């Protein structure tokens, strides 16, 4: 399958460690990486690389400009301005009809398989429910949704690469940043959102096991289709640490955080300057 991780330097040695889950996770697979890179060091590229499958023979960085996203949004702090990088996917990959990204922070627990396997039709992605912003009354109105189209979470996308490099998704994004600036709570999440309302596929929250999702272990709708895609069914397959609270940083009571450091610790090579951050 062909994944799609951003990164920009200050991530380089989560993107190692998030990637090695994805390996760890699928010992018969093919796992084909292509890096959105907003500014990663050469020595940065190489550690990365030399920690993965075959020396990294499955990776390739794609330059970004993060300079092209310089007039949208960015009010979350923990958060660079590369999380827009995505947003040129048709532009950036070639070669697939579809791709799987992820976010950096994430830690993959179980095959992907399933949701690599599903059928995208003339859908614009494939993405899991966020239950911390549909249940954030009255916001999803705000940016147009209907009560019946679910907020999705953009930290994991099976996206339809094909039908995306039939449009110009950058111009559509910025025309509706122009119309959304001063409402949008979510940056790029939210664009995602807007631009494919009644266009998205949703999986299993099994695909994006949040904070939110582990609180709830009331329910905000009783649309069965809501509930069956919320109900997250075990094993979890992909953690994924949305917020602050990061599995690389201090007192992460974020559950499965301990698999972050069991990871970072399997590393084959270990650069210096990524002591501190892993
Ligand atoms: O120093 C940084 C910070 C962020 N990033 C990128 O930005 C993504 C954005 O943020 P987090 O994963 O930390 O975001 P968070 O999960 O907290 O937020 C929710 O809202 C975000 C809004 O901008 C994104 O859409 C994200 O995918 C979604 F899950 C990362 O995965 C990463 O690819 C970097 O490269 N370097
Ligand atoms: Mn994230």
């Amino acid at each position: 399958m062909d994944i799609v991780f951003a990164a920009d330097d200050n991530y380089a040695a989560y993107l190692c460690v998030a990637a090695k889950s994805v390996e760890a996770a699928h010992p018969d697979t093919e796992i084909r990486f292509h890096v959105l890179d907003a500014g990663i060091s050469e020595a940065n590229r190489a550690a990365v690389a030399a920690n993965l499958r075959g020396g990294g023979g499955n990776i390739r960085f794609i330059d970004v400009n993060p300079e092209d996203f310089a007039g949208f949004p960015l009010n979350i702090r923990h958060i660079s301005i590369t999380t827009y990088a995505r947003l040129k996917l048709g532009e950036y990959i070639a070669d697939c009809d579809k791709v799987l990204y992820l976010d950096i922070d994430v830690l993959v627990r179980d095959s992907l398989t399933p949701l690599w396997d599903t059928d995208l039709g003339d859908n614009w992605l494939g993405a899991s429910i966020d239950l911390f912003v549909e249940r954030q009354e009255g916001y999803k109105q705000k940016i147009g949704m209907a009560d019946g189209e679910y907020y999705f979470n953009a930290g994991v996308l099976l996206i339809n690469l094909k039908k995306w490099r039939r449009h110009d998704i950058f111009k559509m994004s910025s025309e509706w940043v122009e119309q959304y600036k001063d409402v949008m709570q979510y940056q790029d999440q939210d664009i995602l959102n807007g631009l494919f309302k009644g266009g998205v596929c949703y999986a299993n929250s099994r695909f994006n096991f949040m904070p939110t999702n582990y609180a709830f272990m009331a329910s905000r709708h009783t649309d069965p289709l809501y509930r069956d895609r919320t109900n997250t069914v075990m094993p979890v397959a992909v953690s994924h640490y949305c917020g602050p609270a990061k599995p690389w940083h201090r007192d992460c009571t974020a559950w499965g955080a301990e698999r972050f450091t069991e990871l970072a610790g399997s590393l084959t090579t270990v650069p210096e300057e990524w002591r501190g951050k892993l």
